[PDB]
């Protein structure tokens, strides 16, 4: 054997030296859109809308 | 003999002419650390911590 022997990290399986886990995801919140909040909103009831204009 | 004699400082022992002692040590009080107060604080239970991230 000799004198150099010491217990190391690599002598144990990962089950006995587990990483601590933080359960929640590190993320920033989903950002809201510009046009769907600034623009005037109308319900469409057809694929196309028509309006007359003075020209 | 003579007229020249007078009692000097050097004619007494240091026991009888003591310096006054102020017992309290002159010092400024210990400062606080920056990161141990400013950062967010968590208790670790293993050499490593692992967290999931949106990527």
């Amino acid at each position: 054997a000799g004198f150099a022997n010491i217990q190391g990290r690599a002598d144990l399986s990962d089950v006995h030296l587990p990483d601590q886990v933080i359960k929640d995801v590190l993320q920033t919140a989903p950002e809201a859109s510009v046009l769907l909040n600034r623009a005037r909103k109308v319900r469409m009831s057809s694929k196309k809308t028509k309006q007359p204009v003075l020209a």
